[PDB]
């Protein structure tokens, strides 16, 4: 797994050799794990094109890891899939597994399809990030984010929603039909061209120009191609990726002392959303475009990791590392002045001389 | 989280930058997590008075945590409440969370309520104690003690049931009615000031003087309040509570090799209640009254810490202690006779002279 | 819990005070754990034999223990015992625990039998082997392996079916009645000495030579003693066990960054099964007889830490053992040319004079 460290003002990825003596890690807080949403990257977000990359795959078990700091996201997405005969495609939401917390539109899609597999994976590696576990599959009616987990050293000098409906049929394969909810029976045909700003713009005009369907009678509209339709334009680490979203607003959860008075107490504290804390970062020293890239490089050895344990869900991997970090250096004999032991004396001498 | 250590024969609070280097942790074996109850610190333990200690709330998810020492509790408590409608009020136990091993009074309450909530916290912040498992909410049918989990660093000189059964109406509001079951039939009003040694005593004389009810008539006693009736007297920590239990009778588990002739094997061991090690701590040093405010004082910082964590049980916390302990000291670079290295090569100077 | 280290090319047991400053742990990766069969210290593995090795308990907590190697078994067993009254005997297996993936012949029993218990656990204290982790109970119908889980330091040098069914009834008592299984009306009288090379030959001739019973009514053959019926050959450790199997066919799990050309993707990656590395292992300098009687020794230390901790399933004891290793040398003042203290200054000296 590789590890983020920052030299020469650059994001760079090293552990096993590059005992740099200089680099200090004097706290587990330095150690954090990101979740960075494949959105930052440039990839589609349209419901047509996002489906594509999931698939159904059995006999491979799922597997789970944690994730402190995530990403806002524009888009997200709730899967409620059944097969024809009646029988649910995707596995409850396993204890403790919530939503993704901060999505701007939720695209909430119910339909059918033949479900070839048990659990759906990502047909590229990546993961489903939720709210603060990210796992390689999809569950049943909960809220997920396409991203990625980073993990990071960090310097010591300061460390740190509108739901859209849909209808589909024959889900998963290559012959899908999607068809945008305006109410339980007037809908609208998909294009993979329509941008979550014009399908709530389009709900808008059809109920208010009066153009709803019958009590019973479903009517399904069509779109022509006539009409016209990235989101936030509208060994060194190296993004190949095709954009960078150079500003990382981000989520994590706080902890010190103070409280804000008395909030601690959990039947008088906030609820399992407002437990969040929240922050821009900039791409000073081009850290956002790197630490996006740091993810997708992360994301092969991460997922021969998971594949290896037979844990459910890894908590384990930040502690791991900092025992190595301590190990690399202190784990043998220390030879003061050797190229592998971190000890100066240069106070010293002169009080021999 | 605070971090109890031993200095000037005092106990104290520190982690961050209280960077002794005289203290030595020489094996995570002088790392402990005690949980001790909240009666060591005088509070009232009647049903009545109790249970407003407690309330329902929802959109809070429950967090465990474990422990590895606890304290043997005068008093217990074990909630079977349901709703008006039949609904039961609370989850039943997780896998492998029992009850706590040391009771002498077992409060069984049975009765109904509102209810209006999932899940029910302490209103104080205090944790529920379970087997070696301290958690934030009620469990059903599973007997709990109320207290609150300190951490420790040992010095390495030497590091170390009668159920009472009520019933209940109107459960968790201001309005509450209990009584106090004798058989199923033979109830007394209870009040706030009915002792557990009072209500046994009441017991042997009804069922002695032959006051029991009817075969299937319901026959409710009082006990007018003519009628006359702590338990254990019938930064430096400072023990800002209002009494204070100076002995600490506390529980634990203990591992060894001679395993007291071929008891290992679990076949052949003894049951979940006979794996128990004992001992008597008195205050010496104070250490008892300090640690009792450890637990109170280490509360605040060990909610948060649990609501920000995705992890169900928390096993983890006691390792990441050594890590940082670790990581203050030999995380850096170590610069000989500084203040932050704690290397002494005064034996070495009088080869060179 | 023993600690297996190498020295003067022995096997050796010492964690405590065996503080060799020389001994180098500088990654996690040196640290495994090696599930050892039974069978290579020469148990016997037919059916009739081994179920008296397993018996009913309960008011015992079950325990579960990961290890990342195993041993590939020529024998493994899969229950499917119920009670005379219809009652399943064995709990179903828990989320992630499959069978155990290397088993040249498996024994599938089905039958009837008293179960005088919850769970049946390991009447001399050995595990339950399967998938990356060891139980000390049985699962319904999951194929295990009898074993031991040893743990050990590598040197920083080189850090590295068919199914046959049987029949039962009064299983798990001393008057036990076995049938070997040729098809659903064709069953053979078992014995001590059947092995499994013979039931199958036997298996063959049944169906050849035209021997199978009729279409309801069932035939029950009979072996007389006149048919003529180890497997592999047709302070220090010293093995003190009956055989020895000098050489270790393992299985494990590899992670490398390569991944064989796009397999890290588990919806393109290899099933449960095609996961594991082999390798062949000899007894070069004693180790697989030493790592044997390791795992037999340290069998008593483990199954008493797990008896000590409410974890259902153990993952941390790896990083405990690097955590107490840093902590042993590092964890106090490092009195330089002291006996406690690793650091070597005699490169330094040479610039002094
Ligand atoms: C990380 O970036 C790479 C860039 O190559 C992404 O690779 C894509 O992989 C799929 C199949 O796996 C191809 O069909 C695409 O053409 C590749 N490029 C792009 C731009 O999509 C990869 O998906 C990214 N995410 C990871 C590895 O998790
Ligand atoms: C720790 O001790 C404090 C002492 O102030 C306890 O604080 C009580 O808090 C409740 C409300 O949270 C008040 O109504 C009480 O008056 C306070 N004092 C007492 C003596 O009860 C606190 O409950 C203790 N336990 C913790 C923090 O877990
Ligand atoms: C480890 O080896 C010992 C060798 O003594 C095994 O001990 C057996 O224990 C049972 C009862 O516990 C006795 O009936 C046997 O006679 C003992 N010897 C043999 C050769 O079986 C022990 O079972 C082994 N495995 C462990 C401790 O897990
Ligand atoms: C569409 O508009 C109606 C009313 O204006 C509203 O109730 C509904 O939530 C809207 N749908 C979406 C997807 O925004
Ligand atoms: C009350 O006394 C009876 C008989 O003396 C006994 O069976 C019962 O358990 C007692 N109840 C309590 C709460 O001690
Ligand atoms: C016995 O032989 C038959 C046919 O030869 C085969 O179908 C069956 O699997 C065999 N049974 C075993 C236990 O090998």
């Amino acid at each position: 797994i590789p590890l983020g460290v920052i030299h020469n003002s650059a994001l760079q990825v090293s552990d096993v050799d590059k005992l740099v003596c200089r680099d200090k890690l004097s706290s587990t807080n330095q150690l954090r794990s990101v979740g960075l949403n494949l959105e930052g990257n440039g990839v589609a977000t349209d419901v047509p094109s996002v489906t594509k990359r999931w698939g159904f795959r059995s006999g491979v078990p799922p597997k789970v890891v944690n994730y402190e700091a995530g990403e806002w996201a524009e888009n997200c997405y709730n899967l409620e899939i059944k097969k024809p005969d009646g029988s649910e495609c995707l596995p409850a939401a396993p204890d403790g597994i919530r939503g993704f917390p901060r999505c701007r539109y939720v695209h909430k899609v119910s339909g059918t399809g033949p479900c070839a597999g048990d659990f759906a994976f990502h047909k590229e590696g990546a993961f489903f990030l939720y709210d603060r576990l990210a796992s390689t599959v999809i569950y049943r009616g909960t809220t997920f984010a396409e991203g990625v987990v980073a993990f990071l050293i960090l310097p010591q000098a300061k460390k740190d929603s509108t739901t859209i409906r849909y209808q589909a049929t024959g889900f998963g394969t290559n012959e899908t039909e999607y068809l945008f909810e305006v109410d339980n029976l007037t809908y609208v045909q998909l294009e993979s061209r329509f941008t979550p700003q014009f399908l709530l713009q389009l709900n808008e005009t059809i109920y208010a120009s009066g153009k709803r369907s019958n009590t019973t009678g479903k009517l399904i509209w069509k779109v022509n191609p006539e009409i016209d339709t990235a989101f936030w334009e509208t060994e060194v680490i190296v993004n190949a990726q095709p954009k960078c979203n150079p500003n990382l607003h981000y989520w994590t959860t706080q902890d010190e002392g103070a409280a804000i008075g008395l909030a601690w107490i959990p039947y008088f504290g906030p609820a399992a959303e407002g437990i969040y804390t929240e922050g821009l970062m900039h791409n000073q020293d081009g850290l956002i475009c790197g630490l996006r890239q740091l993810a997708n490089e992360t994301t092969q050895a991460l997922q021969l990791f998971l594949r290896a344990t037979p844990e459910l869900r890894t908590f384990s991997i930040l502690n791991r590392f900092a025992i190595d970090f301590l190990l690399q250096r202190w784990g043998g004999t220390c030879h003061i002045l050797g190229p592998d032991c971190c000890i100066e004396p240069h106070d010293w001498t002169k009080n021999i001389t």
